[PDB]
């Protein structure tokens, strides 16, 4: 059955532009191993097909067979439920807390980057750093599967590659595109990088950057910087 993912186009109206929902879904369909097409949508010059398919204008959206699905959380849940085993791997996290760890990082970033109040900058920076810390703690805390892990290097320190264990799950598909925006935008416009001190966060990222499902679905750095330029330059 035809699977077509419609995603935000970038600055030339045709390549993949900034959108962490679009990347999340691209990652979910890559991980499922299904055959799909991805179509970019220049929201300033929508085609008549797109206009007819998705009158509301939500983006990203999914065309499945003849059915149109909107809202990323809904599209992911639908895909998880319809692209299911034996044919397709389940990608849902086993540990519910894998789906919440790091949930506030993107909101704290957005507040920090859109801020133009010089007196709030350090406060918002610290709010971003604390959210990254919560994530780091989740990543260095052994998961259930690792209880009293006989093979641990350090006592009570986790070794797994990703949020929920050693395989990418739907929780990584949500979080990783958001962290990529954070890293790209914060480096270009605030001179901010995630502290090397967050060792769980940097291990997670090195492992993710080594996977093509993540690396090959990232928009070009340039598109994210372009999308964030106006707001991130507000701070004087």
């Amino acid at each position: 059955p035809q699977v077509e993912l419609f995603v935000k186009a970038g600055s030339d109206g045709a390549k993949i532009g900034n959108c962490p929902f679009s990347q999340r879904l691209f990652m979910v369909l890559w991980l499922k191993g299904v055959t799909f097409n991805v179509t970019t949508v220049d929201t300033k010059r929508r085609t008549e097909t797109v206009q007819k398919l998705c009158p509301g204008g939500q983006l990203p959206f999914l065309l499945y067979g003849t059915e149109v699905h909107t809202d990323t959380n809904k599209i992911e849940e639908f895909l998880e439920a319809v692209l299911c085993p034996p044919r397709y791997p389940k990608l849902a996290a086993l540990n519910p807390e894998s789906n919440t760890a790091g949930l506030d990082i993107f909101a704290k970033f957005s507040a920090y980057i859109k801020n133009s109040n010089p007196a709030l900058n350090d406060n918002l920076e610290k709010g971003l750093l604390k959210a990254l810390k919560v994530l780091d703690n989740y990543l260095t805390s052994p998961l259930p599967e690792e209880v009293d892990e006989t093979s641990a290097e350090d006592e009570g320190v986790s070794q797994r590659k990703f949020l929920d264990g050693n395989e990418l799950t739907l929780a990584d598909c949500n979080l990783l595109p958001k962290l990529f925006i954070v890293q790209v935008v914060c480096k270009k416009y605030r001179g901010f990088t995630i502290p090397e001190a967050f060792r769980g966060v940097h291990r997670y990222l090195s492992n993710a950057y080594a996977r093509e499902e993540f690396a090959s679905t990232c928009p070009d750095d340039e598109e994210i910087e372009l999308a964030y330029e106006q707001v991130a330059k507000a701070l004087k």
